[PDB]
């Protein structure tokens, strides 16, 4: 439903965080460790990146939905701002996140982008 070509372009708000890198190593875009890999974020499971220490309200999301995954609308809200997408799912107006930046327009895009990168 996005375009992938503009999502490519404003992935450049997020690279001071995260990757884009293939499990074979090759870097698609090459960003910061901050937050998790986001090659094949699309269709994985919430929150299940070995290794990262993922905060306590993503990971109760994970809990009680234990075969949940990224779909693409998850996605869009949850870039929009993590924390209302945390607090609806998890019922706690004090679920912690880890990740604070909002992004309020190109969302679709942006995730059409990782979506061409989750083969
Ligand atoms: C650092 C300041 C970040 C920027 C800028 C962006 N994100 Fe992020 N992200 C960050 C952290 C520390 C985390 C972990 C969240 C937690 O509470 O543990 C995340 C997480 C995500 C996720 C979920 C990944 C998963 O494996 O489930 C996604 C899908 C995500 N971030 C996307 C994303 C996009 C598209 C960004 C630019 C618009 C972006 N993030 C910015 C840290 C930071």
């Amino acid at each position: 439903e996005g375009d992938a070509a503009k999502g490519e372009k404003e992935f450049n708000k997020c690279k001071a965080c995260h990757m884009v890198q293939a499990p074979d190593g090759t870097d698609i875009v090459k960003g910061g460790k901050t937050g998790p890999n986001l090659y094949g974020v699309v269709g994985r499971k919430i929150a299940s990146v070995e290794g990262f220490k993922y905060g306590d309200g993503i990971l109760e999301v994970a809990e009680k939905n234990p075969d949940m995954v990224w779909s693409e609308a998850d996605l869009i809200e949850y870039v929009t701002d993590p924390k209302p997408w945390l607090v609806e799912k998890t019922g706690d107006s004090a679920a912690k996140t880890k990740m604070t930046f909002k992004l309020g327009k190109n969302q679709a895009d942006v995730v059409a982008f990782l979506a061409q990168h989750s083969p």
